DNA sequence: AAAA
């Protein structure tokens, strides 16, 4: 029997029911954009699970037995059994609210509101935007727009490898014993991403040399002239606060979003312009005692992070977040070496990185 | 808005 939770589900890149799920995928996003949660997380769910089969859909009988299938969903199914396409799906891909929303986020520094703001006042190119006279931009949005091309191109793994390197190289300078661990998509063994995503750790550094590493890897980096971009996060983590209780829970540690110019020559691929490429990359530094909690949340999927604090509560009367454990019934917290402990103490199988794709 |  198919869970409907995807942490008791094995997901794997081998999807073979793209057709539903790509359909599933832009109707869930369209009910995000229209402020619809309800229809959006019941819509996520169903491409959820059918991501999780073994086997293609050719049948409605083949969804006998499957979870989180609505009537809504399996219209949709159904729809698509028909005649390989869903008329649902296509009509938002043709609306002009959801190509605008898709387009301005397309821009990093540019999220829900300014979309909808900009759209209202008529614009539906990014031309138009950027050459716009009257238009006041921030800081992460000049980014956005001077860095456009790079950032929309997909980074794909020698390009990964590449800046993991960079990474490394600049966090041992500070901290030589530090850890780091390329979390995210990449980690769930995807061959692309919009940005790669780091772990730091380090098993001796102090509270202020944790908190002073992004400051002097940023500054030893913009010496370099590779720093093109650069926010750091604050961090707001308490040691002795109970987990998060939210279904989408927020990460207190200290972060960087960065930009970074990424050399040509450093990338060891198959195969060319400027001669460098612009990466979002993004860095995590947490303190050692909670890194196997902070992996398991860094590296998604988003739907499996979900439903996997959504299981600790539910089923377990535990609470998870990106910081701890806490189990509500033996008033204690719990303590993880690895993320094979969390799946212990929870009372699931282990789910490898690459069956998080959820 | 930056986030898996
Ligand atoms: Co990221
Ligand atoms: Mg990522
Ligand atoms: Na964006």
């Amino acid at each position: 029997k198919i869970s409907q939770y995807a942490c008791q589900r094995r997901t794997t890149l081998n999807n073979y029911n793209q057709l539903f799920t790509d359909a599933l995928d832009i109707l869930a996003e369209n009910d995000e954009l229209r402020e619809n949660e309800g229809s959006c997380l019941a819509f996520m769910r169903a491409s959820s699970v059918l991501k999780s089969l073994p086997f293609p859909i050719t049948s409605m009988k083949d969804t006998e037995g499957i979870p989180c299938l609505g009537d809504k969903v399996k219209s949709i199914i159904e729809g698509i059994i028909e005649d390989g396409e869903s008329s649902e799906a296509k009509a938002v891909l043709n609306d002009e609210r959801y190509k605008s929303f898709k387009l301005f986020t397309s821009v990093f520094g540019v999220g829900l509101k300014t979309a909808e703001k900009w759209f209202r006042m008529g614009f539906r190119t990014l031309s138009k935007i950027q050459s716009d006279k009257s238009l006041r931009f921030t800081q992460m949005q000049k980014a956005g727009f001077l860095y456009y091309e790079d950032l929309v191109s997909c980074v794909n793994r020698p390009e990964a490898e590449a800046v993991s390197m960079l990474v490394k190289e600049a966090v041992v300078t500070f901290l030589p014993d530090a850890l780091v661990t390329m979390t995210g998509g990449f980690r769930r063994g995807k061959m692309t991403g919009h940005d790669v995503d780091f772990l730091i750790t380090s098993p001796e550094a102090t509270e202020d040399e944790e908190q002073q590493l992004l400051h002097k890897v940023t500054d030893f980096w913009k010496q370099q002239g590779l720093l093109l971009y650069c926010d750091i996060l604050e961090s707001t983590f308490e040691k002795f606060k109970q987990p998060s209780r939210k279904v989408d829970a927020l990460d207190h540690f200290q972060k960087c979003f960065l930009i970074l110019k990424l050399d040509h020559g450093r990338v060891h691929s198959e195969k060319e312009g400027k001669g460098w490429k612009a990466i979002r990359v993004d860095l995590v530094m947490c303190p050692y005692d909670r890194r196997a909690f902070a992996l398991l949340g860094w590296t998604g999927s988003r739907q499996f992070e979900r439903d996997l604090r959504r299981y600790a509560t539910h089923e377990r009367k535990m609470m998870l977040d990106n910081h701890a454990l806490y189990d509500r019934t033996k008033r204690v917290f719990l303590e993880a070496e690895s993320e094979e402990e969390i799946f212990a103490h929870l009372g699931l199988d282990y789910i490898e990185p690459w069956e998080r794709n959820a």
